[PDB]
């Protein structure tokens, strides 16, 4: 069937690496995903994989209503033709990836 919700997931078609013009992209694209969490259930963790030819973002969220919220507002957005698409990441994976948000609890709320 169709996997469960987690507090991690991938988002897919952010970007395209081959046709990206602006000088600090990848930043612009983190900083945005974490104001549009802070208008849901907010973020503890982001990584934009800048090499993805896929466009990958990966996120977790404080709990799983936290990352519902998100994953609802952000797939289903067209950028260049291909719609953002969401799919959630089982914890230990997302940790075995990402070590440094095994630990993290607080929100990234900027200051």
């Amino acid at each position: 069937v169709q996997p469960l919700a987690t507090q991690c997931f991938q988002l897919s078609n952010m970007f395209n690496p081959q046709t990206e013009e602006e000088v600090g992209w990848d930043t612009e694209i983190k900083d945005d995903v974490i104001e549009e969490c802070n208008k849901h259930g907010g973020v503890i963790h982001i990584y934009v994989d800048k090499n993805s030819a896929q466009g990958n973002v990966y996120v977790k969220c404080p709990s799983i209503a936290a990352a519902i919220a998100a994953v609802n507002a952000l797939h289903g957005r067209w950028f260049a033709g291909k719609m953002i698409t969401a799919a959630y990441v089982p914890l230990p994976t997302y940790h075995n990836l990402f070590p440094d948000s095994m630990t993290a609890t607080q929100l990234l709320v900027p200051s």
